[PDB]
């Protein structure tokens, strides 16, 4: 069971929308919107969407499989070896949010002071001592962006995965001699960065140039998550506040999507007429370019709907009904709805480009999708036992070793129900740096936007104020 | 009663080293530290400090006055209008943390996000509704630090004040016009930016190129506060590690300071032979240039310590007895002292250049002193029923707008217990910016360092694991 | 008769090794080498060479055509009007090193100084004392490299033509609204600025991903310059010193062009074995990223000579015999060939990237090839008589303005037979920006690198020394 | 006799203003105005000017001895070994224009490519032979900003010296070990970049901190050329354009200066009316920083001519009789005066500051003021049998190894003639740097701008007509 087959189990239930029923519902923790921030729905006046992992949520392991597939051989069509086509996609393996040191090739899973709390040198998991040498604070700089990347989405699984794969590759065929900072074929020396930018590099190219949209396309029903509650709920956000989308992703493509996403022989609900996708947006913007869409931007140009391109010039005209927008920036969107940030909820699953970057540079509310959260969820309540023993093994040992040997077991067991990377949000008792970023800059989250159907429109998610230490 | 007064109270009592009475000391609010983190103070091997508001704390108002005293008369003496002579420093004004806007002239109170809690044009405090046409978010982009300056130190207090006189004074006085970015003379424009930076500029001045230092050094009763238990804590923390001092300060002014601070008729302890205050240090750093130190620093250099001048070239040599350094990076006291960041607990009153710069570059431990504590501490308890009833405000609202006027009244009479700027730490049930900077980055917090004193050198800071609204 | 089709007419001809007819053949101006510094062949030890438009030298006007065609077809199928399709190429308009002003939309022919020679917006040219609106000094700061972009290269020719084109188009057509800055279609405006980056963008694009390679190698006979004396000059070349290839171009394009200049059913003479063209070269380089080249360079990569693909990893090993590099620096060169600047003969086409950037960067000694030269000698000596007379009316008139009609009237006429835009070297009796930057980098120069031939080995290059006037 | 003899001779004559006198006098070389490019003076609306060694031409050696003194002074003051002050300025080795490398500590004299003409190590001048270790390609990057340093001015002659002094002391002084990058005295390593760094802070420190001002004003006959034909040629300036001062000195010294300069008992011809300095100028301005200047400049200020200090705010006013200006930009002169960079004719001394940056950045003519050409025309016309014997042997030599060495004998006698450090403008056959820029930036240039009042008003100064060798 995937979080994705957790996700399409929920979608394929209509909604009952009787007030008892949605109250019921949303007590569930898989159907229910957490908040970080209290945030009066009510002062909503503009829903903001992205397209990718948000509306479209790709089904798992199926499409990370075919990024990797797709991005290995385009890494061997460029001259890598032969055996990379021996390698196959491997969901247990990675967790979001790792950072890929370019100096060592490691994996780091750290919190948000940049300590290890995992070290994977391929698929080698390096304890505690041995990661002394490499790093004598058991710390990283992590914004030293030329050395660390940090594996923010879900679109980064397969290179996660790949860079691993790499690394064991070639640590462990005799052709190549290991060295500190990358490999050495006779007289060629491959850097670990060198061979980190050449992956990215292939991950773009599959995207922008390669087949794996077409491939996408051609099969939707095997890719992408399709939920008859999707039309409904962006329906009734459209009953009392404006609705837009902003994507990164280019018209045709989104045509293509969101058309698949609103196919069903109805509207909004069973008996209501179909009506297209474009018809449920007050403003459609296209080629986004997030992060930079938060700062300066770019010019703002209209697409010519019929013809999938742009038409030339600097898009200079007021809204009107009908039109797509493409680039532009954050403050088109807010000129041309008329509204100012706090107006706004944006939804999205880019921590850093939809969240962070909205919160901190426009004063946006936010609303973070988690699509694993629909299966963590689940390993959290059934193994909630083990949390609590770790829990109760810290309390233990604060109130003044054998006891240490048992936190590590504890702790290297709870991990593992999630995979050998862990929780996203966690290793053992300590918090991840995706957890504290979610904390800071996401208002709500939840493992669906589709979570919002099950709450009024005047709801108040409330959260406890926060105290200082000598404030308590 | 000022901030400095309860210090220099504190000051005065001798130590009990009984280990019931220092526990008993350690319960009150006033004698404790604060932990954000917890922290095993077992495993701390070095205790580095700062010397300017760490050390050597400047008396309230007395060494405030004096600044805006200088800075006044240095702007009067390059052109600013003789009415400037008239302005007096007024303590309940000012509040550390704030935001002057350069573009607009205010001074902002504001949170973590960048969100408008208290907005001064001069001396005339500006209601919501009003902020809205300056900022229509009621948000401000606070890292845009060509707009904003971030006044973070108690140097920066008279400015504080400065400023606010300066946009008072220019708006009241028939010869200038105002305007949205500053005041019209004629065919003279002075912008709030330039006038801003003419501050600034007059404030480093005072410092660097003024009587300042020697005027504190004439009268250092007047100007400093002064502690017997000083050279007893430090004499401690060299029995059980390393001792350092890092200041952005010169040599001739620290010997100065410091020697002032250990002029005793004794040593550590009463009866105890006196002892230079270079033997409480295993490292002494001048010229430190943070936040700098904490990245590329400078060039580490060797102080002539009978002339105060720096020897000429580059220091290559190792640790070695009376020797003292000038310049070089944080790799200078790891390197020459055998220690990895956490290792070493670095005590700082600069929540920017010592605590946020050595946690996030260096894995540094952190000890925050935030001297307005020793007052802020009474007023909490004292006006408690305050706080306690806008929590309840706060509760029944929330609970589905008499209400609402009531919670602002509560909210501003609270404030005002601290100064016309409210407490450093919040503003009604807001946050401010320094609170989040504290939790975030301070491991441990205190009025003073000196209460250290009052806990065993084993001793376990605790905090409270944190759990996402997930997780609860 | 274009000037290719001067280059192919004494390409035809067979050499004439005999020392008296080499020197007869040397004495007129289209095979001669022509001196700005003074330079002993017999120093020189290392050969380089660039490719295209050096050793490959495109016949005249068809691969200017064809560039210009596929340029056109790219921005229609991007979405500019179908109307463009109706242009066709024009040989009489462009000239070389041309500035296009992306502010105000304008080709500028001007001097050293950046001073106006010519000023054409479209096909109109603007007579001096209109130009002052726009150019109020008659001058430019052709440094700003953001405004300004200077057109130095043969491949630059067709964009030149089409810059004038689309200018011209857009201002003639009652569709659209002409500005100081663009064109205002309805809600659309279009900068000058955005026409000239899609230009620029569709010149590379057909380059880089489009068909010009394509068609190129399908027809070199109707391309290509082919000349037997080639392999000829080259193996001589080898005999005395060090032969290498730095070119731009990857190494498959390299190879299908190389292998056609080389293909005769002879080697260096006639009756010799025909040898593969890499046996010409002691050091094969492409990708080479000139100007970067010539600084940090990029990393040396080693070429896959059987797929055309490079292999994976930086090559830290020495020169071989086969091995081709890719990438690299002008160091790469130097120390592989145990060379230093001075020892180097670097010939170029490129008087930015190839001569301006080695000489300055490197110090390397260069020769520039300027293939219009080959024609432009022609018109020079068979229109002597204006220059003549242009230049007796410049001293009659210094000799202390119907004169002044005259010199405008003869300039124009004698400007004229070159093109509409004139030598490349002047206008009138003033000097282009061109000539300057010739005189300054360019230690000798010629129509064809081909010239060499008909100097001995150890040949002194003269020019004469240059005096200060209060030297003189 | 200094060069500055030679212009104080020529000072203390009166103008003979008859114009046949005026003709015959313009014929010597010491009289003469050179041109490197044609000038109509007629079109010349403006004359603008600088102050420090173009209006006030400082005395040599008496004023680079002081400064010498005082650096020295100021160097020991901060810790410098006390034999610094064993030190004498020596007039006879700096040259004008050289090159400080901070890597290996040489004075490099460079042609403008470039290439190497003289080095010297302190006080030992390299043979060429030897300098190959440091220098492999006799050859420097002269941009890479980082490691050289241009003297161009005559306030760097005092460093100039110093600097080779202070490379001889520590080469020549036991206590320290010479490196190839500076000096190593036990644990103390000075590199020569941050002893050149030590004397560039201490040269500054001299003039804008020290007391280099005082003691030049409290001697104004010692230190500044005086001559009452000054007056004379700003008067007739007047009467046909507009006359401005654009210093990079502040208005307090501009005014002292100033006034000594027009300190006679008469105005511009004796029997009439001292007029104060300013009524000779229609716009003033000071603390230019130049070379910034001439792109965005500083904040347009205005002087208080009474106190001396700037008025509060940004000028935004019109030009209006007695203002003086303070900062702004080369913008402000054209606009103020109504005048187009080509109606201007800036005097200046600075090769860089002044010359080549209005030329290039703006496209003002320009006239470059070369002090040392006063005795260096001396040198040239009495020792011409040597440059002409050089001359010849090139010649010879060219005209296909006894001649080698009689060609290096004969430059370093004829070089000798000038200094150590050879002529500003040549070693032997071979251009400098600096007469490569003379010729490219300055239209005119001559041992004084005062020999401008030696030629009438309409004058059109005349330079031949370039021809590229192709042309010829
Ligand atoms: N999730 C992320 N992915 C990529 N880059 C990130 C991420 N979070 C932060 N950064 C980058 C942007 C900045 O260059 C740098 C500063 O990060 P840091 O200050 O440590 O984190 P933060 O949570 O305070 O966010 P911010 O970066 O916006 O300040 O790190
Ligand atoms: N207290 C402060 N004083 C001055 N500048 C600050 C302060 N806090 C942050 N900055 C500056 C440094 C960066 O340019 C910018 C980024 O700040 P921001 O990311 O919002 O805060 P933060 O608490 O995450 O710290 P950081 O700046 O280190 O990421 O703001
Ligand atoms: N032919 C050219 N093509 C493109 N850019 C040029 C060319 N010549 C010079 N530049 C650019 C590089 C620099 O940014 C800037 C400085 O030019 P400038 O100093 O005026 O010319 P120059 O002949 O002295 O060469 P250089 O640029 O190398 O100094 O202009
Ligand atoms: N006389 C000088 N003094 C100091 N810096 C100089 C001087 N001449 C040039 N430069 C600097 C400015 C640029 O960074 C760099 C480029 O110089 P270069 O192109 O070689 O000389 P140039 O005579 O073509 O002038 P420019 O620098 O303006 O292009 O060198
Ligand atoms: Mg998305
Ligand atoms: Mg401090
Ligand atoms: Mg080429
Ligand atoms: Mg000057």
């Amino acid at each position: 069971t995937s979080w994705s087959d957790r996700l399409q189990n929920a979608a394929d239930m209509p909604a009952n929308m009787d007030k008892h029923a949605l109250k019921k519902y949303r007590r569930e923790a898989y159907h229910r919107v957490f908040v970080n921030r209290s945030l009066a729905m009510e002062k909503i006046k503009c829903f903001g969407f992205n397209m990718d992992y948000t509306l479209a949520v790709y089904k798992s392991p199926e499409y990370e499989s075919l990024g990797f597939e797709l991005t290995v051989e385009r890494l061997v069509s460029i001259g890598y070896p032969q055996e990379l086509l021996s390698f196959a996609y491997d969901s247990t393996f990675p967790t979001r949010g790792l950072v890929f040191d370019t100096l060592y090739g490691n994996l780091l899973k750290v919190d948000a002071y940049g300590n290890l709390l995992v070290c994977a040198h391929g698929f080698n998991f390096i304890r505690g001592p041995e990661t002394r040498e490499q790093y004598p604070n058991k710390f990283i700089q992590r914004d030293d962006t030329e050395r660390f990347y940090i594996l923010n989405t879900l679109f980064n699984l397969p290179e996660t995965y790949l860079l691993a794969c790499l690394v064991d590759f070639f640590t462990n065929c005799p052709r190549y001699t290991s060295c500190e900072t990358g490999f050495k074929d006779g007289d060629l020396f491959m850097s670990y960065r060198s061979m980190f930018q050449d992956v990215r590099d292939a991950v773009d190219w599959v995207h922008y140039k390669g087949s794996l949209k077409e491939k996408t396309v051609e099969n939707l029903e095997k890719y992408v998550v399709k939920d008859g509650k999707l039309p409904l709920l962006l329906s009734r956000m459209k009953e009392v506040g404006k609705v837009f989308l902003a994507t990164n992703s280019d018209y045709k493509y989104t045509d293509k999507i969101m058309t698949y996403l609103f196919d069903f022989p109805h509207g909004p609900k069973p008996g209501s007429s179909h009506r297209p996708w474009q018809s449920y947006f007050d403003l459609i913007l296209v080629d986004a370019r997030k992060p930079l869409f938060f700062g300066e931007g770019t010019v703002l140009r209209q697409v010519d709907t019929k013809t999938g391109k742009l038409k030339i010039g600097t898009y200079t005209g007021p809204l009107q009904h009908g039109i797509v927008y493409s680039g532009g920036s954050s403050d088109t969107i807010c000129d041309l709805l008329g509204a100012k940030g706090k107006d706004i909820l944006y939804i999205g699953d880019h921590i850093f480009g939809d969240i962070l970057k909205s919160k901190k540079r426009q004063g946006w509310q936010t609303f973070l999708v988690i699509p694993e959260l629909a299966q963590e969820l689940h390993v959290w309540t059934d193994k909630s036992s083990l949390f609590e023993e770790l829990q109760s093994l810290d309390i233990f040992l604060a109130e003044l070793s054998s006891i240490q040997r048992r936190i590590k077991k504890v702790t290297h067991d709870m991990d593992m129900c999630y995979g050998m990377m862990g929780s996203l949000f966690r290793s053992g008792s300590r918090q991840t740096l995706f957890a504290s970023q979610v904390m800071r800059y996401a208002d709500l989250y939840a493992a669906s936007f589709i979570n919002l159907l099950y709450y009024p429109f005047s709801y108040l998610f409330r959260a406890a104020h926060v105290l200082m230490p000598h404030e308590s």
